[PDB]
């Protein structure tokens, strides 16, 4: 499993690869990756969460296409790491 492919097959579109959202996510309501304080506060849980369920009219639910391990190693790539 390649988490920067999933990325960059299923995230890119709203999140770029900077870690900063592309005009179409900031546009549905997305904010930077890119930030110490979010990435402070906000646990694995809830970035997995996010995939699995997405939000209402800004983010699609993940669930039904990636695996929980697929879901899992987009963590790193959320966090920064790759
Ligand atoms: C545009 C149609 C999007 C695609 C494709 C993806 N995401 Fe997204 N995401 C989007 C918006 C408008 C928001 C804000 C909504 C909210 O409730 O916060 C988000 C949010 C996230 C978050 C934040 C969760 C938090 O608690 O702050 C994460 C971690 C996130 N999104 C990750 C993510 C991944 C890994 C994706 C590819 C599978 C992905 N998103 C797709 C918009 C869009
Ligand atoms: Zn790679
Ligand atoms: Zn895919
Ligand atoms: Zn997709
Ligand atoms: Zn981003
Ligand atoms: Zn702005
Ligand atoms: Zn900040
Ligand atoms: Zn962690
Ligand atoms: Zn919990
Ligand atoms: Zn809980
Ligand atoms: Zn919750
Ligand atoms: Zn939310």
């Amino acid at each position: 499993i390649d988490g920067m492919k999933l990325f960059l097959q299923h995230c890119k579109t709203c999140h770029g690869v900077d870690g900063n959202p592309t005009d179409l996510g900031e546009g549905l309501g997305a904010r930077k990756f890119a930030d110490a304080e979010w990435q402070a506060k906000t646990s694995d849980e809830r970035i997995i969460e996010q995939i699995n369920e997405g939000t209402p009219e800004m983010m699609m639910p993940f669930k039904e296409k990636l695996t929980p391990e697929e879901v899992k190693a987009l963590v790193p790539v959320v966090r920064g790491f790759k």
